[PDB]
């Protein structure tokens, strides 16, 4: 049988048990947004029920993956061809069966992802009963990734997450032209989790597939990025996200995905084409989340919060000890990063989710900061 | 990883230079051509709120226990809160589950019947498992068994009853045999129960009814997967369960956690008014029922179980047919070839009852005279 560790939120809740808060204060362990769904979103759903008799294609509507490749050529300058983008039902399933799809008849596969990580990388690595080389991700060298050489040799499928979960760190384009290169000249599958590509405060991230037209693959050869509607759209109930890049791959990934029942009502999907299509809602909540950032960084003095992502990796002297004292007095919810992560990584950080409207920050990140200043 | 055609390929395929000379009525697809009930799409515009809500992997425990209720009305059986898992319809199950209980067997070996569908060789193929296939026949009076040497060699069995495409049931004594075989050889026992509710007459009984009488009543290596789909004409809704053993469905909960097989909250409660509801069930098991009365009055001395809406209509070739009536009517029948390996189903085509009685009377009447002359 496949071992099943537990939760970071488990963790969690395990280690704040035995406290009764003396204060009433914000929860900013979980990274997921407060914030009410578009109307024009609901509006579409609402419009189109009378579709729920129609059993739902696994490729999903032509309208949705037409709109999610508009919103690639938009954000990103690309113009992705029919056979280079699958529509899929959020992220997270990708995010777990791919590997398992692309290494599906290895031998002793070997999967690279960060340290530390959203818990779905270590997930799939086990589903498909893969050796994990985990890159960690470090103050020394600026929370950079990196394999040596014999491990380039031996890997199979590294995973990238850039902007990521919890550091916030995000790779330029010239660091994701190396990365392609490395997986073109050592034949590797390359992934990047592109969810919070959606999530900055001023310049926006670059996309994986951007570097692979500047690194000589407009094919999107061994390259893939993962992309999600949930957090650009406040509308995570919708589940839907895309997988985009080495058209080979997904031509196969395709006819895989018709035997794994990964359906959503067509209701759902004219919701999501909706939201695919408009940029205006999306800029109103990363508004927010880019105040959110800038607001934290005047707060918590000499530390590094880059602009990307909605979080804040809080370095502090231990994250165990600082999230019970800051529950126990000021009843704030943080999460110690050491349970997003293997070998004592994140040890000495809580990861902080900047998930609500910017007032309501103002006074709980000062606290924060009142008990990890000197 | 290899991909085998899908029926609705081959059908594609073998009429493909073929115009038809009238338009005429398609049978070959399997799903009901009704409207969704006005009370579950309003059910789903009036909770377009939650979708701003991460909805959970064991979905809402409100919808559960709209599930857990509607087994008791209908097999007279209470479920524990551990033994009934929500899940995004039947397909994603039948195809997940064989993975999941079989993830580290030595040498997995499944067994079905013959004609089936297909998912269950898809799940097969997937957990690398050696299929033995149960052949059903007008000799056998479509029994499925096993011989001594394949129950003990055999991991896990998966029937169908009421069947697609035959329309065999099993009656009570029957299922009792099957538990009492899990228990004395050790494997694990399925019932597919999508076809549950879809029934001329008497109900036909459900595995887990079977345990209570052959004293299995925790469930022990048994489980039933059961649909909304074809009871409610909501495939859209994508929401079934499934029922039985709670020492494995408490690990496949913990499995489920990873898969992100998650539906939109309102959609979920879209889902809970049609499990609480008996009377628009019954509105169209009726018009089932006629369709089966119907099919039995034109085809004359052929067999017709009034279990499921199929025809399992004998011809001289199913292929030939299919292509006969396709050029000449326009009528499009699905030849059972396509649903069996082994060339079981060569002289049948399969008939979906799945539209509204009086537009069946036609199309079944020429089919009759295509069979009376040759």
């Amino acid at each position: 049988g496949m071992t099943f560790e537990p939760y970071p939120f488990e963790r969690l809740r395990a280690l704040l048990k035995e406290i009764t808060p003396k204060k009433r204060g914000l929860d900013l362990g979980i990274g997921e947004p407060q914030f009410e769904t578009p109307k024009f979103i609901q509006d579409a759903l609402k419009n189109h029920t009378h579709s729920l008799n129609i059993y739902p294609k696994s490729a999903f509507e032509e309208s949705l993956r037409a709109a999610q490749r508009g919103f690639f050529k938009r954000r990103f300058k690309i113009e992705l061809k029919e056979n280079e983008l699958i529509s899929t039902l959020g992220s997270r399933e990708v995010l777990f069966n791919f590997p398992s799809f692309v290494l599906f008849d290895y031998q002793n596969p070997t999967i690279a992802y960060p340290n530390p990580f959203y818990q779905i990388y270590e997930g799939a690595a086990k589903f498909i009963k893969a050796k994990s080389l985990l890159m960690p991700l470090t103050k020394e060298n600026d929370f950079t990734p990196s394999l040596n050489e014999k491990e380039l040799q031996e890997v199979d499928l590294v995973i990238l997450n850039s902007p990521n979960n919890p550091t916030g760190r995000t790779l330029s384009l010239e660091e994701l032209i190396s990365w392609v290169k490395l997986a073109l000249k050592h034949d590797f599958i390359l992934i990047n989790d592109e969810c919070y590509s959606e999530i900055y405060e001023n310049t926006p991230p670059p996309s994986l597939l951007e570097a692979c037209m500047l690194a000589g693959n407009e094919a999107f050869k061994n390259v893939l990025v993962i992309h999600s509607l949930s957090k650009r759209s406040s509308a995570p109930g919708l589940r839907s996200g895309f997988i985009a890049g080495d058209s080979r791959l997904l031509e196969k990934y395709k006819a895989f995905r018709a035997y794994l029942g990964y359906t959503s009502a067509n209701a759902i999907q004219k919701a999501s084409e909706a939201a695919w299509l408009d940029d205006r809602h999306a800029e109103f909540f990363r508004n927010i989340y880019a105040n959110n950032l800038k607001l934290a960084r005047k707060i918590f003095k000499n530390t590094l919060i880059y602009p990307y992502s909605f979080y804040v990796y809080l370095p502090v002297q231990n994250g165990e000890n600082f999230a019970k004292t800051l529950y126990q007095n000021e009843g704030i919810i943080t999460l110690p990063a050491l349970y997003l992560g293997r070998n004592r990584i994140g040890a000495d950080y809580v990861r902080l989710a900047l998930v609500y409207d910017t007032p309501l920050l103002e006074k709980p990140l000062e606290i924060i900061e009142t008990y990890r200043e000197n």
